[PDB]
């Protein structure tokens, strides 16, 4: 199923996650992404950053060119990386990351980051960056617009802005049973905001950003104990847990069973009880957990 925002478009409420590290041969990103789109996935989330639009774009335009999907079928997104804040850089890198894609628009463009870099640390009024995401919907380059990894302040600043033209439709953040984000939810619930989850099972774990002496959320004992009463995984558990909190979520697998198996989260419910046991997880957990964001002015967390 889809979920409406807040500008009439509709979103896919499971999405693939594309990012894999660089030492991942960027021509599986090509091989997955078709997989994913097989598997029943209609969602497609991409970044500048994570070097791989133009294998994402070729995966979405080979399904279209077999029949097996139509462009106004595929949801994809991309994502405005931090040295391009300046709102003059706002529609050139959308450009870029729709010609690297071969796509005439996104369906979904967001700003990746409140954490400014030069275009070593930038200082932008946020903002000016959205007045320049306003004009990209304008143009018809991006269908929706919205924001990611932005904390309830950053996010007012966005909402209060005088002679706003869009809400963000979206803040897609950190959100798993660990860091479960139930105030931030509220709130964007209160302002019809999505809040789509990232690392929704746990995160990559990459070790440049996530301390490998945190714990494995896939290994947690509520989530193998309500695997093994459902009869189905603890990633399953984790990401119908969002769907039942009306949170979109995102399922990254390189894994060609693991993405099929993802997208059985429509086949099965968790009730009541086993809702209260995963919000009983909630520990104040984010994954990624760097100096490289935590001694930056506008880090999301500084809370
Ligand atoms: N906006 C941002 O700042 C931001 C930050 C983080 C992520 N994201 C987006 O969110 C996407 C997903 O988040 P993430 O990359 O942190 O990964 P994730 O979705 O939390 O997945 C963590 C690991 O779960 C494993 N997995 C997938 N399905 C599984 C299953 N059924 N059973 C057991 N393990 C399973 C995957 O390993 P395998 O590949 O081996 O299956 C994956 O590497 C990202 O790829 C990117 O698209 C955005
Ligand atoms: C892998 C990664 C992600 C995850 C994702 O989007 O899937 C990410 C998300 C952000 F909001 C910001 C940075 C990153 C990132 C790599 C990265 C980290 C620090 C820097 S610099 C040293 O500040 C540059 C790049």
């Amino acid at each position: 199923q889809c979920v409406k925002l807040n500008d009439g478009h509709f979103m896919p409420v499971l999405g693939f996650g594309t990012y894999a590290p660089p030492e991942v041969p960027r021509s599986k990103a090509l091989e997955v992404t078709k997989l994913a789109i097989e598997a029943g996935f209609r969602h497609i989330d991409s970044a500048h950053l994570y070097n791989n639009e133009e294998q994402v774009g070729l995966a979405i335009r080979s399904k279209i060119a077999d029949g097996s999907v139509k462009r106004e079928d595929i949801f994809y997104t991309s994502k405005l990386w931090s040295t391009f804040h300046r709102p003059e850089l706002v529609r050139p890198a959308l450009e870029n990351s729709l010609k690297k894609a071969q796509l005439d628009y996104v369906d979904l463009y967001l700003i990746h980051s409140p954490m400014s870099l030069k275009p070593i640390f930038d200082i932008v009024d946020l903002c000016t960056t959205w007045e320049a995401m306003e004009k990209c919907k304008d143009a018809g380059l991006a269908k929706s617009i919205g924001v990611s990894n932005f904390n309830r302040r950053q996010l007012e600043m966005i909402l209060n802005k005088p002679g706003l033209k869009y809400k963000p439709v979206c803040n897609q953040v950190e959100c798993h049973p660990y860091f479960n984000r139930s105030k931030l939810l509220d709130f964007c619930k209160s302002k019809d905001i999505v809040l789509v989850a990232y690392s929704a099972l746990g995160s990559q774990r990459d070790k440049r950003w996530v301390d490998p002496n945190s714990p494995v959320l896939l290994e947690d004992p509520v989530l193998c104990a309500l695997a093994k009463k459902h009869k189905r995984t603890p990633a399953l558990i984790a990401l119908r847990y969002q769907l039942q909190r009306g949170v979109v979520v995102l399922a990254k697998s390189y894994n060609e069973q693991r993405i099929r198996q993802n997208v059985q989260v429509f086949e099965f419910q968790l009730t009541a009880e086993d809702m209260k046991a995963i919000d009983g997880l909630d520990r104040n957990l984010h994954y990624f957990n760097s100096d490289s964001f935590a001694s930056h002015p506008n880090y999301p967390y500084s809370d």
